[PDB]
C-alpha cells in the first residue's frame, strides 16, 4: 500500500537477502559494450528476447525457439480498453450488468504484430523471473511479471531523417510485399537449362544468361474519360506473340458459372487462354528441348516480345549479360537491362512466374553496426519523392533515407496509386473531353487526417473515399477490425456488415438485382479488396482464383489467381486488373442476357468466400517487431535497452503505473512518451511512470510523472548496502489484492 521500493544493487550485494522486494535491479550482470554502442550480438547468449544470429531476411521468417513463450506488449491496454467499453445490459432485477466484449478483446490479442518472445531468467528457488538488459538483470516478483516486455528503441538519427515510432509499419511493409526489391527470373545449364535465382548466382560480370524481360504493355495511357483505358485486346504491333482469349474455352467457363456457380478450384486464368502463345503456361525449363536432332533448338519466342494486354504485360526472353556480380543487398541490379526500382511498379506486374523478390535488408540480424542497403536512397531518387513526403509531414528530406521514410513514401504513394486507379470504376460526372495521364498517383489528393500506417486502413479508405464520400482516414485498429470483421461473416449477413461501414456502397450492392447497365454491375470488382491483402494471413490455397471483371471492349470475367502464380500474397493479385476500365459507353451498355448472372453469381461468390483464411504461422509471423527493433537500431541507433512492466493502482481509482529500467541513452522523458505510445486506445488509465535508468557504469538515475514521486535512498544492511528507489504514489493505496490479474483477466 502507497509505496513500494526497488533496491538497485551491485555484486556483491548477497540477494539471499533482497527477495522480500518485489521488484529489483541487479546492475550487477552488465553486458560490455562494445563502443561506443552496446553489442546486441551477445543477445542470443543473454536473456534476451531470442533472435538467432542469421542473414536477416532469414531472421524473418524465423521461429522462434529459444523464448519461453510470448508477451504482448499492449496486452494491458488491450483490455483496458475491453473493460472501458462494456455494455450495459439491464437485468431482471432493474439493475444494469456489464457485459465485456469479450470477441473484440480476443481478436484484438491476437492479430497483434507487437508479440515478442523472451527468455527469461527463471529460478526455482526463489519467486522473481529474471530479464536480462544491457546493464542490469531486472527481477521481477512473478505475481507482477505478466505485463513485463521489451521497449527497445532504435535512436532516432536526424540526419536520415528517421522516425522510429514508423517501426511497426516498417514491419508491416514487409509483410504485404511492399519493401521488396525484385529481379527478372533467370536460367543456365545446370532437359539443359534451369531456373537460377539472380539475388544469390555468384556469377563475375561478362557472363551470359537467360533472363526475362518484362515490362508494363504501356503503364500511363494519355487517357480520356469517353474511352476508359480498356485493355483492347488487338494491338497492332508487328512481329510480337499477343496473347488471346480462346473463346470456345472462356464460353464453357461462363456457362460452367452460370450453372454450378463461380469455381474457384476448378477455373484458371491459363485455361481461357490460347496455347500460342499464352504467358501463363509457357516456361523455360521444359521448352528448350534436348532434343535428339540436331538440338539446341530454343522454344518460338526465343527473342519476340509477346505482347499480353490482358495482364498489361510485354515480357520477352533473351540473351543478357549480368553486371554488378553478386552481392548482399537487393535492390543492386543482377544484369544490364534489369527490372523496375520503383515500388509500386512491382505492385503492378501481376504475372510473378517472371520475377523474384526478396524483402530490401542486408546482412545480419544482430549486428551492433552495418551499412544499410541501398534500397532506400534508391527509392529516394524517384521522382515524386519530395512530393509524396511533404504529405507525411516530412518537410524536406533526408540524404541517406532511413527504412521508416521509404516505408512512409511507399506506403502513402502506394495509397495515393489504389484509389487514383479505383476512383474510376465509379461514375464520375464531369467533361470527358479531358485527357489525363491515367494510372499517375495524386500527391494533390485530399485526405485527413489519421496519417496512414496499414493497407487495412487504405482499404476502409478505398470505400469510405470513393462511396461514402468521406474523406478521411481511420485509427488503424478500428480498421483491422473493420476488415476482420467483414471477413468473420458469411453469407448475407458479410453484405450486412458491408452496408454497415459503407452504407451507401453496400447500400448499392444490395441493389443489384435491379442493375440495369453495365455502370451497375461494375461496383462488384470492389470486393476482392476485403479478401486480399493484410499483414497477418496466407490465402487458403493459392492458385484459386477469384472471379473478377476485366473491360476489353466487352466486359469479359476473368478469373485472376489469388495469387499471383507465385505464392505471393496479396493486391499483386488483383490490382493491376483493375487499372482497365470502360469507355463511356461500355460503361452504360445496358448490359445484356448472361451479364446479370454473372454478377448475381459474383457477388454470390464473395459473399461466403473464404479464400484469406488459410492459417498462418501466428507464432512466426507476429513475433518480428523486436527483430526489425534491433535491426533497424544497428542501421542508424544504436540501439537502447529497456524492459517496461505496469504497476497497477487500485485507490481511488483504478489506474496503472509504467515503471521502466533502461539504458541511459535516449534521454528518460522522450522515452517516457514513447512509454505512453504502447496504450494506443487507454492512454488515459496510465496515470504516471517511473523511468530508472541505469547507465553503463552501473550509475543509475530515477525519473517520474504525475502520481509517482520517486526518492533514492541507501540501505546498509552492515557492510552489505545498495540504494533503494523509493517510489511514494501520495493519495493512492495501491495494495493487497488480486488487482493485476483481475485487470487482465477481463
Ligand atoms: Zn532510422
Amino acid at each position: 500500500m502507497d509505496e513500494l521500493g526497488i533496491p538497485v544493487y551491485k555484486r556483491g550485494f548477497p540477494e539471499h537477502l533482497l527477495r522480500g522486494y518485489e521488484f529489483i535491479i541487479d546492475v550487477g550482470t552488465k553486458i560490455e559494450s562494445v563502443g561506443g554502442r552496446h553489442d546486441v550480438t551477445k543477445i542470443p547468449e543473454m536473456n534476451a528476447y531470442d533472435i538467432k544470429q542469421e542473414s536477416i531476411r532469414t531472421a524473418l521468417w524465423y521461429n522462434p525457439i529459444r523464448n519461453d513463450g510470448f508477451v504482448l506488449p499492449r496486452v494491458l491496454d488491450i483490455t483496458l480498453r475491453g473493460y472501458d467499453e462494456r455494455r450495459a445490459v439491464v437485468e431482471s432485477t432493474r439493475h444494469k450488468s456489464f457485459h465485456t466484449n469479450d470477441q473484440w478483446v480476443q481478436w484484438m490479442m491476437k492479430d497483434s504484430m507487437d508479440a515478442q518472445p523472451l527468455k527469461v531468467g527463471l529460478d526455482d528457488q526463489s519467486r522473481n523471473v529474471a530479464h536480462s538488459l544491457h546493464n542490469c538483470v531486472v527481477k521481477i516478483d512473478s505475481k507482477k511479471a505478466d505485463t513485463m516486455s521489451y521497449h527497445v528503441e532504435p535512436i532516432e538519427d536526424a540526419s536520415k531523417g528517421c522516425l522510429h515510432t514508423r517501426t511497426m509499419m516498417w514491419n508491416h511493409l514487409v509483410r504485404i510485399e511492399t519493401f521488396h526489391a525484385a529481379q527478372e527470373v533467370a536460367y543456365t545449364l545446370k532437359y539443359i537449362y534451369g531456373r537460377v535465382n539472380l539475388f544469390d548466382f555468384v556469377a563475375e560480370p561478362g557472363i551470359k544468361i537467360v533472363h526475362w524481360e518484362y515490362r508494363l504493355n504501356h503503364s500511363t495511357r494519355e487517357i480520356t474519360y469517353a474511352q476508359g483505358n480498356p485493355c483492347d485486346l488487338y494491338p497492332e504491333d508487328d512481329d510480337v506473340i499477343v496473347t488471346k482469349f480462346d473463346d470456345v474455352a472462356y464460353g464453357q467457363m461462363i456457362n460452367e458459372m452460370i450453372n454450378g456457380g463461380w469455381n474457384q478450384e476448378q477455373f484458371k486464368m491459363h485455361k481461357i487462354l490460347k496455347s500460342e502463345g499464352n504467358v501463363l503456361t509457357i516456361d523455360f525449363e521444359k521448352d528448350a528441348k534436348l532434343t535428339t536432332n540436331e538440338g539446341v533448338t530454343m522454344p518460338e519466342y526465343f527473342n519476340k516480345w509477346i505482347i499480353a494486354p490482358m495482364f498489361n504485360a510485354k515480357l520477352r526472353i533473351k540473351h543478357e549479360e549480368i553486371a554488378q556480380r553478386q552481392s548482399d543487398d537487393p535492390m543492386v541490379k543482377r544484369t544490364l537491362s534489369p527490372i523496375t526500382a520503383d515500388p509500386i511498379e512491382l505492385q503492378r506486374l501481376t504475372l510473378a512466374r517472371f520475377y523474384d523478390i526478396r524483402p530490401a535488408l542486408r546482412g545480419q540480424a544482430l549486428s551492433r553496426q552495418q551499412a544499410q542497403s541501398t534500397y532506400d536512397e534508391e527509392i529516394s531518387k524517384r521522382q515524386d519523392y519530395a512530393e509524396i513526403l511533404k504529405r507525411r509531414g516530412i518537410v524536406q528530406i533526408p540524404k541517406k533515407p532511413c527504412p521508416t521514410v521509404t516505408a512512409q513514401y511507399t506506403l502513402e504513394r502506394y495509397a495515393l496509386f489504389i484509389i487514383s486507379i479505383l476512383q474510376q470504376h465509379v461514375v464520375r460526372d464531369c467533361d470527358e473531353e479531358a485527357v489525363y495521364e491515367h494510372p499517375k498517383a495524386d500527391h494533390e489528393l485530399e485526405i485527413f487526417g489519421e496519417s496512414i500506417v496499414d493497407i487495412s486502413q487504405v482499404i476502409i479508405l478505398a470505400f469510405d473515399l470513393i462511396f461514402e464520400r468521406r474523406r478521411r482516414v481511420r485509427d488503424v485498429y478500428e480498421s483491422r477490425h473493420i476488415i476482420a470483421r467483414i471477413r468473420r461473416m458469411r453469407g448475407k449477413e458479410r453484405l450486412n456488415v458491408i452496408a454497415e461501414f459503407f452504407p451507401t456502397y453496400g447500400g448499392l450492392l444490395n441493389g443489384l438485382n435491379s442493375a440495369t447497365v453495365v455502370q451497375n454491375i461494375m461496383y462488384l470488382n470492389f470486393l476482392p479488396l476485403y479478401f486480399l491483402v493484410g499483414d497477418n494471413m496466407i490465402y487458403s490455397h493459392r492458385q484459386w482464383s477469384i472471379p473478377l471483371l476485366l473491360y476489353t471492349h466487352e466486359v469479359m470475367v476473368v478469373p485472376l489467381e489469388v495469387g499471383s502464380y507465385n505464392d505471393r500474397c496479396g493486391l499483386i493479385a488483383y490490382l493491376e486488373y483493375m487499372v482497365f476500365f470502360p469507355s463511356k459507353a461500355i460503361r452504360f451498355s445496358k448490359l445484356n442476357e448472361a451479364q446479370p448472372k454473372i454478377a448475381r453469381e459474383m457477388l454470390k461468390y464473395y459473399a461466403n468466400t473464404t479464400v484469406y483464411d488459410g492459417g498462418v504461422n501466428y507464432n512466426v509471423v507476429t513475433t518480428k517487431q523486436l527483430l526489425y527493433e534491433t535491426y533497424l537500431a544497428s542501421l542508424c541507433g544504436g540501439i537502447s535497452d529497456g524492459i517496461v512492466w505496469y504497476l497497477p493502482i487500485t485507490h481511488p481509482n483504478k489506474c496503472i503505473v509504467a515503471i521502466e529500467v533502461s539504458d541511459e541513452r535516449v534521454p528518460a522523458s522522450i522515452r517516457a512518451g514513447r512509454i505512453r505510445l504502447r496504450f494506443p486506445l487507454s492512454a488515459r488509465h496510465l496515470k504516471g511512470v517511473v523511468i530508472i535508468q541505469i547507465d553503463e557504469e552501473g550509475e543509475f538515475t530515477v525519473y517520474s510523472e504525475g502520481i509517482v514521486s520517486h526518492r533514492v535512498c541507501k540501505k546498509n544492511l552492515l557492510k552489505y548496502m545498495c540504494d533503494i528507489i523509493l517510489l511514494k504514489f501520495s493519495g493512492h493505496v495501491f495494495g493487497n489484492d488480486e488487482m493485476l490479474t483481475k485487470l487482465l483477466n477481463v
